[PDB]
């Protein structure tokens, strides 16, 4: 079968914690107080919930509302237990409060409000040096989780939520997110299509934070050559060889024998022979000002297919790429 896999940091985190800290089933949620908030306009339906911008009649705060859907109910406590165990880290969404709708009879997680610009209109206007800081303050937020047991598993520019006036950014939605245990099995069926791990797309089940980083990297890649999605896949298939055309067959073969994984035999017909291309096949005169030596080397170390070799969060922040940030 498959060789097993563990995380090269954190590993044994949550071992360690109390059984409560981890075991989201026995939470006992705790309820405010669903007339102090006002719901002012639906923002959107996800694929679990309905979220509104609402206003806290108390204290006139712009908040957020999450009114949860899901069929998979074992989320809602899981998302709940992980907001509460990460509430006031570094660029975590802070949940306010959770109070039954009258109306959905579920519960509608209440979140701080930030000031977003959609990222398709506001990735365009960041420079060279923005995409440093925000990229800086995004692996906060993820070495905080990962430090705490937690892989995020939804990473993409959709769960980034900016005030760019402010310069302040939080990671959203952590409705996939997941406690790391060594040697447990995930579903591979997380994440949006363009930032799946490959780990996901060979159907890897023993995965850790690495995900996470993969995800960012491919964030990185969108955004220092202005090409969105980087990969960009027809289905979770051509995914994998959308990968393969960019970092080589030959290192994704070496992947799934060193993990002793085999290919769903579909990609027989679909994977070809590519060889690994060198980063600066990328670049051109579009998106020249925002690639750099730096820039390049650190997304070569993001974007590998063994998700044991990727930096980790904290190594991550030590690249040189986030010399030239203010700290």
């Amino acid at each position: 079968g498959p060789v097993p896999s563990r995380a090269r940091v954190y590993t044994d985190v949550n071992t360690h914690r109390p059984r409560e800290y981890w075991d989201y089933e026995s939470h006992v949620v705790e309820w405010g107080n669903q007339d102090d908030y006002q719901l002012v306009r639906k923002l959107g339906r996800g694929k679990y919930s309905e979220v509104f911008e609402a206003i806290n009649i108390t204290n006139n705060e712009k908040v957020v509302v999450k009114i949860l859907k899901p069929v998979k109910k074992k989320k809602i406590k899981r998302e709940i237990k992980i907001l509460e165990n990460l509430r006031g880290g570094p660029n975590i969404i802070t949940l306010a409060d959770i109070v039954k709708d009258p109306v959905s009879r579920t519960p509608a997680l209440v979140f701080e409000h930030v000031n977003n610009t959609d990222f398709k209109q506001l990735y365009q206007t960041l420079t060279d040096y923005d995409i440093r800081f925000y990229m800086y303050e995004i692996l906060k937020a993820l070495d905080y989780a990962h430090s705490m047991g937690i892989m995020h598993r939804d990473v993409k520019p959709h769960n980034v939520m900016i005030d760019h006036e402010h310069r302040k950014l939080r990671l959203i939605d952590w409705g996939l997110a997941e406690f790391y245990h060594p040697g447990q099995e995930y579903n591979v069926r997380v994440a949006s299509r363009y930032f799946k791990g490959p780990e996901l797309l060979v159907d890897y089940q023993m995965y850790d934070y690495s995900l996470d980083m993969w995800s960012l990297g491919a964030m990185l890649a969108s955004m220092i050559f202005r090409k969105e999605p980087f990969f960009h896949g027809h289905d979770n298939y051509d995914q994998l060889v959308r990968i393969a055309k960019v970092l080589g067959t030959e290192d994704l073969y070496d992947y799934i024998d060193k993990y002793n994984i085999e290919l769903d035999p579909r990609f027989n017909d679909i994977l070809g022979r590519h060889s690994r291309k060198r980063w600066e096949r990328f670049v051109h005169s579009e998106n020249q000002h925002l690639v750099s030596p730096e820039a390049l080397d650190f997304l070569d170390k993001l974007l590998r297919y063994d998700h044991q070799s990727r930096l980790t969060a904290r190594e991550a922040m030590e690249h040189p790429y986030f010399y030239t940030v203010v700290k």
